[PDB]
């Protein structure tokens, strides 16, 4: 009687990039503050880090083009060595007026013998126990926006190898 | 495009038992084939072991009173020293036409100084990524029925200490 309930919905998607794991990781994680407005110019107006040096515990902020507000990313795991990166979002337009406690975004790049890499995207949606009602359309739009974000940075680096 | 989606819904409940952890664990895990029909006589008609010796990997079969078929439990963890027990169910009246891949049941006893114990019940619902719509009524009935089963065995054991 009167139990504790919580749901975790996990979505996974992969694709094969020709870009090396190190270069893609570097563009997304280390140089994202510079890359994002140039790689996603119709979405990201500005990318900055509010607190921290980039390691676990860092808070970055993407401010959107026009009048769409902003989103704060809470960096959780950072692993340059294995091209693994993880962060959480607790509020924002990523949540899209659904009953969510948080969203975790996970990203892992695996080298391929051709010096490409496999891009592994994961989203985890955390829901309280009164309302476990998430649209199958909504769930896959989130992973699709996230993986598409990666593809846009991949597109940018492929076209601009020498962006300093 | 086309991601793999999967949800895990977890429900937890605790209550304090008057039986000692050793006696309750032995009655529930080790002696269930004898205890279950005597402790839930309007529900369990027969409890048997299909495969295994009782350790991890064992398949038990409960036959229910009346026209409710049976349920197969696949034992995962058995740990007498820490009074921990885990099994999975893949089909049967426990599932009751909900869109489910499996249910994992965890049973864990924590000794208390009053030489009773804390009874820790957990149900985990695994659902595919096409629907992800589970009734909170359904979920809390399941943990309530699961915790309630333990209580009934506790009453039976307290009432029949010398059941061998
Ligand atoms: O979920 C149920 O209602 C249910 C039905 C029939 C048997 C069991 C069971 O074997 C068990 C095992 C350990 C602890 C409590 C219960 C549970």
């Amino acid at each position: 009687i009167d139990p504790f309930t919580m749901g975790v919905i996990t979505s996974e998607s992969e694709y094969v990039s020709s870009l090396s794991a190190e270069k893609l990781y570097r563009g997304i994680v280390e140089d994202g503050n510079i890359i994002y407005p140039k790689a996603l110019p119709r979405f990201i107006e500005k990318a900055e880090t509010l607190e921290g040096d980039g390691g676990p515990g860092t808070i970055k902020k993407l401010t959107f083009v026009g009048d769409f507000g902003s989103t704060k990313q809470h960096i959780d795991m950072v692993d340059r060595e294995n091209c693994a990166y993880t962060y959480s979002v607790y509020e924002g337009i990523a949540l899209s007026d659904q009953p969510l406690e948080k969203i975790v975004f996970e990203f892992k790049l695996v080298p391929t013998p051709e010096e490409g890499c496999i891009v592994k995207s994961t989203t985890k949606y955390y829901t309280k126990g009164d309302d476990i009602e998430l649209s199958k359309d909504y769930l896959e739009a989130g992973i699709e926006r996230f993986e598409g974000f990666t593809k846009a940075v991949e597109s940018f680096l492929l076209a601009n190898p020498d962006y300093n």
